[PDB]
């Protein structure tokens, strides 16, 4: 959907901001220092959920630019297993989420900010 | 969920980018210079759908800048208006997607244009 690889990187920077967004606009409820309101926090996942299949299909072949490191392409595989391990951790967000449960929300939380900042550190220039 | 108004704005800019590409990706569908498929459509429309709910939250008071026209605040009733009008279009794109009707999806992907452009004339600097 991209007339120029520039293009791409402007989405995928938007995403990810968004994405951002969302997951650390929780971090206060998972803290405690503002109020768990479970289906706040349900809707936002889902949101999250959407959002975090995003970026993905913005780092095509030949789209190299912004921050992203050319290991992204040249470690096709290394890089598409961050992505899908990132994307299994929103799953297990989504469904403490749909549980409503505090304590499950936490762990889930924790678990996603780790796969944010593996990405980060290997990918991320 | 913005420590700062720039914040807001980084959002809603990233949020209106997103919704701009998953839009105007269905350009050359809607004109024929791409092939037509129901499920790539009707799915590009539920994220479009997402989207699109997403950059009003990110215009709250205080929060002027970016392009924003300041008539959005003095103006809340108006600006709300709009962008509801704009959200009730693409309630009918989704239905003209989910129908798999490449003729109802021309006419209201044309509705949904012009409520973008009906915004940005009016509030957008
Ligand atoms: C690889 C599988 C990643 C995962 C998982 C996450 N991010 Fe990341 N992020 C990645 C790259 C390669 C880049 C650079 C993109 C570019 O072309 O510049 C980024 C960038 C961000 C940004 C900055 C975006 C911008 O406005 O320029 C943010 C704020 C960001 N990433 C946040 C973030 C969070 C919170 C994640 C988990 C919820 C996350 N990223 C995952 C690669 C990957
Ligand atoms: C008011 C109800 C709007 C509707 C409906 C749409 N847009 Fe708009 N858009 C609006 C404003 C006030 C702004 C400026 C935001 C700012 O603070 O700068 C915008 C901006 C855009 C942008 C540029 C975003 C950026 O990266 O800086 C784009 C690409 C854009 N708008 C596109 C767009 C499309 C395609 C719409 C319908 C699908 C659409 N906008 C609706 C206000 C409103």
């Amino acid at each position: 959907q991209f007339a120029k690889p520039e293009d791409a990187v402007k989405y995928r920077q938007s995403a990810l901001t968004l994405m951002a967004s969302h997951f650390g606009r929780m971090t206060p409820v998972v803290k405690g220092q503002a109020p768990y309101d479970a289906a706040q926090i349900k809707a936002n996942v889902e949101v999250l959920k959407t959002l975090s299949a995003l970026p993905w299909a913005a780092f095509g072949p030949g789209t190299e630019g912004g921050d992203a490191r050319p290991e992204i392409w040249s470690d096709a595989a290394s890089f598409k297993q961050k992505q899908q391990a990132f994307q299994d951790n929103i799953v297990k967000l989504s469904a403490a989420a749909d549980a409503g449960d505090l304590d499950k929300l936490r762990a889930a939380f924790g678990d996603v900010g780790a796969s944010c900042k593996a990405c980060h550190a290997a990918y991320r220039k």
